[PDB]
């Protein structure tokens, strides 16, 4: 499957793509404002994620630090990134179907649109100003808006027992972005697409 990753933000982001134990394609790349990066993701990939990282410094060996989404200090991510990270999530060719979603379960750093470039399903978007509106206790100094599990580490926020309800904090993410997961047991906003669809992830889709 082909993913075009487009940075429409006015600032540079460092895109990342991983399935948790391995990079997807190169795993990460700088995207200046306007730049597009096309990656190929193997069919049948389960649990892939794409996200943006902000305010990164890397040396010539690809080692460094980012203020949001850092994946162990590497330009080319092999693992998932440190919250807060708006997440494009996908499982491909699962019994003939692709499944995509946007998740705020690990917080929010960059607005995002996640849309198919082929026919047969709708896209999803979380483009509200969540950082600007972020509750005081969830604000991340590096930028972005943390989820409550990351901040407070309770069974309720993290849904550790498999039973949990919405919270004041999850309802904040849900109010601004209804089409993104706001907590683990949120009513699913997953979109079902034809197997082997292709996609575009756009950072800062509106502004």
């Amino acid at each position: 499957a082909t993913f075009e990753i487009v940075n429409r933000c006015s600032y540079t982001v460092w895109a990342a793509a991983s399935k948790g134990d391995a990079a997807l394609d190169a795993g990460g790349r700088q995207l200046n404002s306007g730049e597009s990066w096309t990656i190929n993701v193997e069919p049948g990939t389960n649990g892939g994620k794409i996200w943006a990282r902000t305010d990164c410094y890397f040396d010539d060996s690809g080692s460094g630090i980012c203020k949001t989404g850092d994946c162990g200090g590497l330009l080319r991510c092999k693992r998932f990134g440190r919250p807060p990270t708006t997440l494009a999530e996908f499982s491909l060719n699962q019994y003939g179907k692709d499944y995509i979603d946007i998740s705020n379960i690990k917080g929010f750093n960059v607005p995002m649109n996640f849309s198919p470039t082929t026919r047969g399903c709708r896209g999803v978007r979380c483009a509200a100003d969540i950082v600007g509106q972020c509750p005081a206790k969830l604000k991340a100094p590096g930028g972005g808006c943390n989820d409550a599990c990351t901040v407070f580490q309770t069974s309720e926020y993290c849904c550790t027992t498999g039973k949990c309800g919405p919270t004041e904090y999850s309802r904040f993410f849900k109010r601004l972005c209804p089409d993104a997961f706001s907590y683990v047991l949120d009513k699913p906003t997953t979109v079902t697409c034809p197997g082997s669809s292709n996609y575009r992830v756009t950072f800062c889709p509106t502004a």
